[PDB]
Parts: structure tokens; C-alpha cells; sequence
């Protein structure tokens, strides 16, 4: 047995991302046509945050911000991330710590290249 | 011994009714940090409303924080006796992913929610 599994084993590397200029209502959209609770936010490969479907409704929605708003004033970091040649041990304790379920993966530029869920482990 | 769900159940209720809106109803989210809420009508427990169905049936479909939450809810609830054995709604509950469920008396009012 060679080796404890790396995050590259078995995130996905079909990414879905949303723009910071974008909608909360095209947010909402693809959370709903990809059923997910949470879209990574970037310009490009560039991530900027992770956007959950509750930060909508306690950020935005009880604020009284409406749908048409652009998503970037709702985005609150820092995003939880991790390089994908980390252990996936490591970091599914450091997403149960966060209560989170999706985390975004980079390279070693700091490039989005794949999502890690807890349904991938 | 079983443990019945009226012994670890929260009896302080906080509910929303139909007419009021998306906003009140995260506010509520919110401030109670719950990701679900029971939408009643009087004495008429109509289902729970979650973050999510706030986002993917309001949000994604253009409506404003002030309209009113009626028809967002969607169910039928979950929904268990506080006589029910705790452990068994648990297992339910985990298999579902919900977070929160209604308790009712016999005669189907809302008496609290189980959270866990
Ligand atoms: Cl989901
Ligand atoms: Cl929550």
C-alpha cells in the first residue's frame, strides 16, 4: 500500500464557478440546478471565496439585499482551501472544524483546479 | 429505558406564518441560528421552511426579501409525536438530512422541534 490519499485522487475537476459580478439570483440557479449548497466564486481560475446557499439567506436575504444584487458584496472569507497533493485525511477534519462540505482545491500557484465534497469521500 | 423525543425537544416555539416575508423569515434563520423553521397557521403546522428552499424557490425565481413566504414551503414535514422514541426519529432524521423536525400531540399541534 503506497500511500495515504491526496485530494487530487478524488476531487472533481469539473468545475462549476460563479463571477463575482454575477447575480444572487443566477447563484441560486446553479446551486439548484447542480444541487449543491455552495459555488466556488472567482474571476477565472482566480478564487475569491466560497458561496453558501445559507450565506444568501443570512447575509443577503435578511438584510433586505434582493436577488438581482451582484453576488460580491455577500462573499465573506477567508475561503477554507487546500493544494491538492494534501492528505484528503487532513483536510476533511479541517472541513468538519469549518462545517463545511464543499472546499475549493488549487495548485501550487493558487489556481482553482477541483472541488472537494464530502460526498467524494 | 426509551427515551421519548418530548424529553430532549425545545418547547420555546418560534414560528413564521404564511404572510409573512422572506426577510423575516431569515432573520429568524438568523438570529435563532436554525436552518429551518415551522410555517404555521394558527394551529395548522403547513411544513418547514429551510434556508435552501429560501434560496432555490425564491432567490433563483427573482422574488424580493419583503413578499411573503406563502407557497415556498414544500412537503410534506417530517414530523413525530412527543411520545415517539427519540432514537428512532434520530435515525430518521439522519438518513433524511434534516436537521430539525415538528413534534405534535395526539391531536397533531405543534408541541416542539428535535433538533439533532
Ligand atoms: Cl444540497
Ligand atoms: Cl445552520
Amino acid at each position: 500500500h503506497h500511500h495515504m490519499t491526496t485530494v487530487a485522487e478524488v476531487m472533481t475537476r469539473d468545475l462549476a464557478t460563479i463571477g463575482p459580478s454575477q447575480s444572487l439570483r443566477e447563484a441560486a440557479k446553479m446551486m439548484d440546478d447542480l444541487n449543491v449548497g455552495s459555488l466556488p466564486v472567482c474571476d477565472g481560475v482566480n478564487l475569491i471565496g466560497m458561496l453558501t446557499d445559507r450565506d444568501i439567506v443570512v447575509r443577503a436575504v435578511s438584510a433586505g439585499v434582493a436577488p438581482n444584487e451582484r453576488i460580491e458584496g455577500v462573499v465573506s472569507g477567508p475561503p477554507d482551501w487546500c493544494y491538492e497533493d494534501d492528505d484528503v485525511d487532513t483536510v476533511r477534519k479541517k472541513m468538519e472544524e469549518a462545517q463545511i462540505r464543499r472546499v475549493p482545491v488549487v495548485d501550487r500557484e493558487k489556481r482553482l483546479v477541483g472541488i472537494l465534497s464530502l460526498g467524494d469521500l
